[PDB]
């Protein structure tokens, strides 16, 4: 199975569109799951995602018009448990009851969140961590010249191959990272 991972698009307030160079790469009939970190911002973009795959999992960002999106999800895709949360949430570590609830979200094979608009892909202690960045390169509270990125995970048994797509200049650059659980 192929999994699309994206978010922080902020369409249409900050960006009018997915960049054509990313949007070219996506087509109905290839992707089995989408894991979206939120801030799409609007139903137009959600419907687009639904043309691409039959299993669409979205979490609620802080600028999303739709409040029916759940705050956080744990989702099974093949052999992997995947924790998904946007990340704009302000939660102090010392609220112990909240912390006990967060054990669920950390006790996952792959952790995905957004919010910072800086991509990350790495292995740490038998788990994998992804922030897909912002698929439109939208600005954050912090920064203005953010590089658009998104991710595809190619999942096969207990191997994930993560592909990070970045729009640097005129070209798409792709980094490929292999993870095997155990």
């Amino acid at each position: 199975m192929l999994v699309l991972v994206l978010g922080d698009l902020h369409i249409p307030h900050r960006c009018n569109s997915l960049p054509a160079k990313f949007k070219k790469l996506l087509v109905p009939g290839k992707i089995q799951h989408i894991l979206c970190t939120g801030n799409l911002c609007t139903k137009e973009s959600y419907d687009y995602l639904k043309t691409l795959a039959g299993d669409v999992h979205i979490v609620r960002g802080d600028f999303d018009e739709n409040l029916n999106y759940p705050e956080q999800k744990v989702v099974t895709v093949g052999q992997f448990k995947i924790g998904l949360i946007h990340g704009h949430q302000v939660i102090p570590w010392g609220d112990m009851a909240s912390l006990a609830l967060l054990q669920r979200q950390f006790d996952v094979d792959i952790l995905i969140s957004g919010h910072t608009h800086k991509f990350e892909a790495f292995e740490h202690e038998n788990k994998f961590y992804i922030n897909p960045g912002s698929a439109t390169g939208a600005y954050n509270a912090l920064e203005t010249n953010i590089i658009p990125s998104f991710v595809l995970m190619d999942i096969q048994a207990s191997t994930v191959v993560t592909y990070v797509y970045q729009l640097i200049g005129d070209d798409v650059k792709v980094e490929r990272i292999e993870y095997k659980k155990s």
